[PDB]
């Protein structure tokens, strides 16, 4: 028990994320074996997998507290194998999009993790759980991406032998989950509840905090690659260190030690408005020898959100005096994505304001500079209502 719930747990959870072909699974599917071309990978596997995310973290969050987190994480582990086995097996586009399907369900589940953690161990030690997880998991991020270029850069094992790689890790994986220990009208309840926990003046600010900050920080990333290619070895660097940088961060996050009652809107402010600086950096510069300088916003950008987020969890989860660690922590989820996808609406798509990729990060850091004033605002409120 001593070593079981804190080790173990990471372990799971670095173990989890080992995946050396989640990152080609587009490539694997444009190749010779599947014989698969762009036009389907693109209009019939992708948007599968943005509206089934949606349709299947609505009801993850409501039943993630209920039945308790080890089914669901269970859950995903199956759900991350039949996704293989569906790459290793399919034949037709409808394989692909149930897939896809799972591969949505599985996105949805790890907001069960993150509440899991919580539920195990006493509210004493919450925030260095939050930092060990969230370093264990992103170490997993990174070593499952790293291991999974070298496989295919430096070794010479073909995408199918690189996903059998994968199915052995992840049955695995399924195996670590299922000794998980499981800790011990409804709907009205769970509601009623959510929001008298809301009132709380701490979770409230950061639910605030994951719904937008992590919108944006979603719409960086995503709309990272594009940009870096719009402008091979040097985009995967950066994604490996910053998966790194934010593997550290969040380890480090488990041993700040700031009072979270006079100092957390003011941290919060210093991050975004870091983060709103640097995804500046990313856009207004397009020197041919500046592309270095723009990875290393990049890193430090996705460290400084990664180390925020084990904050955000620890702080959510104390202040919530509930087993509704998971449901929160699902509509601040579900919230995310719904703003992400209504900025990327209005700044990306053409019915809205239409963008070329430079125009859109500097409409994003700007809109993480209002985020940040917002945040410094509500801090001198705060402040002078000592
Ligand atoms: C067809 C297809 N299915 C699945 C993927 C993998 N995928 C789609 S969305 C997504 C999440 C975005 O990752 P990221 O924001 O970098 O994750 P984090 O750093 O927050 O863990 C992933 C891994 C893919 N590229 N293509």
């Amino acid at each position: 028990s001593w070593r079981h719930l804190v080790c173990y747990l990471c372990f799971y959870g670095f173990m989890a994320q080992i995946r050396p072909g989640e990152s080609f699974i587009t490539p694997y599917l444009l190749g010779p074996d599947k014989q698969f071309t762009r036009e389907q990978v693109t209009n019939e596997i992708t948007p599968v997998l943005s509206y089934s995310y949606l349709a299947v973290l609505v009801p993850v969050f409501l039943l993630t507290d209920y039945l308790r987190y080890t089914p669901v994480l269970l859950l995903q582990g199956l759900s991350f194998v039949s996704v293989w086995l569906l790459l290793l097996l399919g034949h037709s586009v409808a394989h692909m999009q149930l897939m896809e399907l799972f591969y949505s369900v599985t996105m949805a589940a790890r907001i069960a993790y993150s509440s899991y953690i919580f539920s195990l161990v006493r509210p004493a030690r919450y925030q260095r759980v939050a930092g060990y997880s969230r370093a264990a998991v992103l170490l997993g991020v990174f070593t499952s991406s790293v291991l999974g270029q070298l496989l295919v850069t430096v070794g010479r094992v073909s995408f199918s032998t690189l996903n059998y790689i994968s199915l052995a890790f992840l049955t695995f994986s399924v195996v670590l989950a299922l000794f998980l220990k499981r800790p011990k009208s409804v709907l009205a309840r769970m509601l009623r509840e959510l929001g008298d926990s809301l009132r709380r003046p701490q979770l409230r600010l950061w639910s605030l905090w994951w719904v937008f900050n992590s919108a944006g920080y979603y719409l960086v990333v995503y709309y990272v690659h594009i940009l870096w290619n719009e402008v091979r070895v040097y985009n995967f660097a950066a994604d490996a260190a910053s998966t790194l940088l934010g593997a550290i961060t969040s380890f480090a996050a488990g041993f700040v030690k700031i009072r979270w009652a006079r100092w957390s809107k003011l941290l919060i402010a210093g991050v975004t408005a870091t983060q709103a600086g640097l995804v500046f950096l990313l856009a207004h510069t397009r020197h041919p020898s500046s592309i270095w300088l723009c990875y290393a916003a990049f890193v430090l950008f996705r460290g400084s959100y990664q180390f925020l987020v084990p904050i955000a969890t620890f702080q959510i989860a104390s202040s919530l005096s509930k087993e509704l660690c998971a449901l929160v922590f699902g509509v601040n989820t579900f919230f995310a994505t719904i703003v992400k996808t209504i900025i990327t609406f209005i700044v990306s798509d053409v019915r809205g304001l239409g963008l070329p990729v430079r125009k859109q990060f500097q409409l994003y850091s700007v809109y993480f500079l209002i985020l940040s004033i917002i945040y410094f605002l509500g801090a001198m409120l705060d402040g002078l209502r000592h």
